């Protein structure tokens, strides 16, 4: 009856028509062809109902090449999952499980230590050993009473056009994707794509502007819906004096009442203002989610908090090996063992702990995390910790 | 013309009128007369208009004699201000800063080391050396798709008439208060005011029931509003055990469509359930402000991440004090000096940093905090952080 | 560890506690306690928690005596369950299972051929055999516009204080109930609890006001919310000249925008304007639901259609027996038979059909009910079907 | 001054502007060019202001041909009203009376025995001899929680562009439409009209999808406003079980919240579900008006219910002839009398009956509809019943 | 660092980048380039930020020429301030100062009596001698119950295609703005920009109609939002029965619930009513705005009302001169004085009165204006009046 194999170039339309079908976002196709170019030979897969010549599409999923910075500001590379889609058709019939084990697999035997996704909802992906790892965090700010407080620093931000800046907002992402966890390399077709949003639609969204620093760039638009609402796209700012020029020239949009933008928990614009409570929080969300393909690979390669002592315990991973974790001078050793376990998660929590957004003593506090010692939690928590907060790049 | 002074009981009515005039929810003034066991002879200021016999009262300020856990399980005698209020007739004439001034000269030289408030509006304070101590977290469970994970603790509890178990309530929240930063003791007087609100209001709100376990408690309300939505007014667990029992219980109110609840932003809640995002964040805010009345005093007092390994540091006050702070083994010790300073920040950035709700790094990145190394920020930083999380107790 | 057994007078105020917990409408206790006399000795069943001196109540459920009208002006005992509840902390445990089969063996050894109830949600009773028998339908006319036709019928109607007709009200609901399927005797203790709600609560409703007709009576009130929306609580006209005079007064509520009711969905009141959208509906939901205890002694006692020539059938109720149905002359006869089904059932569908607010060939498409010919359907569907449309009495 | 007359081809400019000022929905006349073909030699009348050349438009109305289904699966030529307007400048002159005379004379004079229309407000036309004679019935399911029922039947559907699969289209419509009282026939020319807006509009309307089975097709399209509603813009079965597959499909697009569809209210969708409250009915509305042209043509071309028995009675219709009208085996005669009338109506009842979406017995509580003895009643209630419950086709 | 000065065609790009990201509406530039030919040689001013070849526009500012009908049907060259925006980059160092002086001194030396200009937002120009003085005044009429009183008089208006009746709209407009207070001179290409807007946008907003008599006509279109709302752009009449004709025409379109419309406060709409009411005041704001660049020029330029007599006074304007003022016979004589003042009032105030829409004794009352005494105050106050009620023609 179904299939599962890779897809054939006669297979696009049946995947372009369940891919709208099941998208909102979608269209148009020619977008969805930028993306494939970052999907690897063999990086796909569908399910075809039944058997012959050209048999309708039922299922599709895929993963993209990606580059992923983790704390210490080591670069992962990171199979991104995306396009995954079951036909309403075809619901229950266990597509989903079967496209997924195929997919890490192939992600697996490639060599990726991590597999990343964002979750259309929050209940489908723990199962297949993804932990939400980044947080979304939305600010609407009334700039109407917001005065910036004496402290702040602060001219040299430039209100420009976008499409006319492509080459220092691309240095700019660059530096800004190599020093923050959460980081992701765009590729030059994502640039394309990006950059032609840029124009005003008409019955779609109005033309944008960019706010321009030697160090930061800020990408936003009049909100459709409303007229008094400034939507803030995106804002990479590399120093923090690039951050508060930004913002100084966000907050003298005087034609505006209110700015919102989707950014990360411990932005520090709050305490750029003398008024905390005028940036407030409107919104929050799970934003990236990570799979660790391989425990020890994952755990030797990123960075560890230089305050904790050197420290070992023994981990396990349901399903995911058993390890002997040695952590000092901000770097893991990670080693093969059958000692007793004195920690035990599935790997998802691992995935939600990996970039540091959520506590190893939160997730132990609701029983996901199985430990010995609170010693050892208070040291997984601070050595897990990350100098820089963690932020999110690009949906995909 | 205006004067400043200590009031009279003659000076009652007037106060009355004046907290009536600017809190909504003022009315009772019997109430207003429970709070009042809880100020020191001497704790209150009132501002007369003109001189005479009962001049009216234009102003009135006080504060409470409190005890507040802070990090380390210490608890610190502290100030908290209330009933603070200026006539609509005398806005900008300096009311306020005489009343602050002058309470806080009382409130230093009394010995408290710490004074503490809620705020009305967020611009307020922070020029008195108030800052944000605590953070408000409210999240609205959407109960209809909760379904708790298969790791998840759990019969235990009972549904039970609040005004029929007020020892057991007692107990604990005593219990919590002591081991959660944030906690404050409850008198016996609070504990009158707070039974006596369960009766159901015509007119006003509904009558309100609790959920008892041996280790904790929640009370809870449908809206008056909504009748879908349940609202925990408060929820204290003493374990994890408890808080997820008492978890399983609301989601167990099937006559619901929604639990809302005001909680910290550790809550495990969304950790329990096999979707995170149920546990949705409806709403954000300062809770608790604290100004450090006297900085070695209180630094010396709390404890300290045993994780951070010894270091030394000069820290600089504005107008508060340059200090040798050495901190090791989770304890601080902190002596005057001359020396040149390593980090320098305004009062009000001390009592923002002193439970751990905010980290020194996310300051420093808005330049209220000037640091000379990172690595001192980074310390500062893990220093200061708390083990057990951060909570709010009752407003005041 | 749980008990289930008939509730001593030591159980009622857990009940009462359970119930208020259960239940926003509940309070007050007093008024379950008119209702209680509607309880007979026995149609109580509660659920404890342990063992031991007074274990508290974590499930409670009870039947009513009530008398329903069915087709053909039949009247037949009826046991209406009601206070059905299982504690937040008791879910999954099969409480309501338990309560329902002891309840429904005490109801059949009892007589019943019927048993009724309101259902706080859609997905429950189904499984326990009951099926939705009537349909309630908001009507909302927006009296600024609404004329009555040249046709309509029509002085006789005043306008009146509820409280001091109840005589004129009680007559003519009991000729009303007489002769409507859905019809339920309303016994002097439910007047008592009715007549009382008239008066006007501070913080709560209005107070009401009637219409009355030597036919019928309108009882209504000003919504709290809305102050341009009349809501007609209840209208019981006995004739077609009652139930125009009746609306005619209500269009004659000039102070008003909008009146409302809860009626049937074969109300004539469009009909009576000359635009028969500006009664509008908006809501529909499921009124009483039935369960045939008794198959063969409910499908007799109900009259059916004189239209339908004499037809013979074998009707198979999943689980409930199989029978020779004979009907002819608006008469049934029904006797046991192991003859081959010619149409078969779930009992839930049976009682949806009962009161002919469904029609057979509906429930036949959505393939509840499996029969041999169309021809049969017909028949089922014009026999069944209810000279006077099916009305929904007093919740309980 | 004011002329009544067929348009001329010179008249065309005047009648799109009339029209584009008097629909909404009305651009584009490219597409009213499509529906003209529709329109009889002589099914066109306009009103022109004065005389001279080209005098201004300021009111018109036209038929179309078209062929309406009627209970029994008997097909009538039909004459369907549309694009009737009046301009802002003339509207209590007498324009609609004179051009809906004019109009109804060549319908008769052509042998039409029906006329037609969907009504743009519902008080206009009953005045001219039109009854409301179909509901339009929206449901909206909240997807969410839907399970279907274990009983329902059932893969077979597939997701579908619309554009590509004209021919299974029209195959079905077209075996719908013979079946069900209140199709109609459409024309090539509108299924052009209709595929055509399949595709997405910038700032109108998403693109369309289909879901389909051998049997039936829905199209459904994201709302525009709401995008987590997915709108059925038409679904024809022509099989239980094609319903059942198509609604299980629906059910299955998990990207939604809440699907509507303008539906008939004998849909037995509620009936698929185990919650049939989830089916939610959200408006209600008249549908296809009807005026019956010729009384015994009409009465004589339809079958009635063969439940009821034989019976002969005698019908005057207010201006409209009386008849003695004879029903047996499901067949009437309806031949001209002087003999006192049993039942009387005006002639937009009988259009409302005629179809079986009123019950005679409900027309006459509100007195519409007068006779002689209940039992007549009964029985022009059970002959004029329909067995395929009626629905609605395009709107014209 | 910034420099002010006139802009190159070199300084239009960075001009148009400015304009579209402080005006919502900006986009087209192309119409920009059709007010452009309104801006006389020096009409506009830029601040460029640095020096250099090109450096960035960051501040512009413009006038144009224009002709304002002033009470007593005179009609003065104004200069009308536009395209006046600060890049939110620069926003408090007094560039908006610096560009409205430099306008202002060319604005008088050009022999402009007076300056006028349609505000952002209110709190702005009062500062640079700006008053309100012309109220915009929006009336919805819900046309559903919308009688004519017998009164009322009244055919003579048709609807009609905007774009085919050109040379009409201009002859009246042109007659309207000549004789009411407020007009102004539309030029041809203000003309070509309006006729344009005209057509149906898709995404945008729909296509408008217009109903014309030979002595007025309205422009209107359904709303994008709301599609039982006509929204009247502009209605000019230049009689009351062409005032009354084409409200006339608006009631009749049947189609809609509500016709909204910006006027002025008195438009006697109202009073063609049986009900006052259903012509409701929804929303009400400053229209345009005056700066009297030379006073006696302009005292002396207006009619003032025949009915008070003959007074002389001492006007003194705020760093502005002191004036004999001498009001007789409709017409003023206002020459240099050094007596001592009887008035005294800043230059925005004087605006406010100039074209009568504001009381002289309603701003002596807020104390703007100060007086010597009531008699003089009631004097300023009759003289001051406008026989035409002042209304606002376009934005600019």
């Amino acid at each position: 009856t179904v299939t599962l194999c890779s897809p054939t170039e006669d297979d696009w339309p049946g995947m372009f028509l369940l891919a709208a079908a099941s998208f909102t976002d979608f269209i148009g196709p020619e977008s969805a062809t930028a993306w494939r170019t970052l999907v690897p030979t063999d990086g796909a897969v569908v399910v075809r109902d039944g058997a012959g010549p050209g048999s309708e599409v039922v299922g599709m999923a895929l993963y993209m090449d990606l580059r992923l910075t983790v704390p210490g500001e080591v670069v992962l590379p990171t199979a991104g999952l995306s396009f995954v889609a079951v036909a309403p058709t075809h619901r229950r019939r266990g597509l989903l499980r079967a496209m997924c084990a195929e997919l890490h697999r192939r992600i697996a035997d490639s060599g990726y230590p991590v597999a990343a996704l964002h979750a259309s909802e929050g209940g489908i992906y723990g199962r297949f050993g993804y932990g939400p790892a980044t947080t979304l965090h939305e600010l609407t700010v009334d700039r109407r009473f917001a005065r910036f407080h004496a402290d702040a620093p602060g001219s040299s931000v430039r209100l420009v056009r976008p499409t006319e800046h492509r080459g220092e907002f691309e240095a700019i992402y660059e530096r800004w994707r190599q020093q923050v966890p959460g980081g992701l390399l765009r590729p030059q077709v994502l640039w394309d794509e990006l950059l032609a949003e840029c124009k005003a639609a008409p019955g779609g969204d109005r033309e944008s502007f960019a706010l321009l620093h030697p160090d930061g760039y800020a990408l936003y638009r009049v909100d459709r819906t409303d007229l008094k609402l400034a939507r803030v796209s995106e804002l990479r700012a590399v120093t923090a004096d690039a951050h508060c020029a930004l913002w100084r020239a966000l907050i003298g949009l005087d034609s505006m009442e209110r700015i919102s933008i989707i950014t990360h928990p411990q932005d520090p614009l709050p305490h750029l203002l003398t008024d905390t409570r005028l940036a407030r929080t409107t919104w929050r969300q799970d934003g990236l989610w990570l799979r660790i393909m391989n425990v020890p690979a994952a755990l030797e390669a990123r960075g560890y908090a230089h305050e904790v002592g050197e420290f070992s315990t023994v981990l396990e991973v349901s399903d995911g090996g058993r390890f002997a974790l040695k952590i000092g001078d901000g770097r893991a050793r990670c080693t093969p063992t059958d000692a007793a376990a004195e920690i035990e998660m599935d790997r998802d929590v691992l995935g939600s702990l990996y970039l540091g957004a959520h506590r190893a003593s939160t997730l132990a506090a609701a029983n996901r995390l199985r430990t010995k010692d609170s010693q050892l939690l208070r040291r997984l928590d601070a050595a897990f910790a990350s100098d820089v907060p963690v932020q999110t790049a690009f949906e995909f």
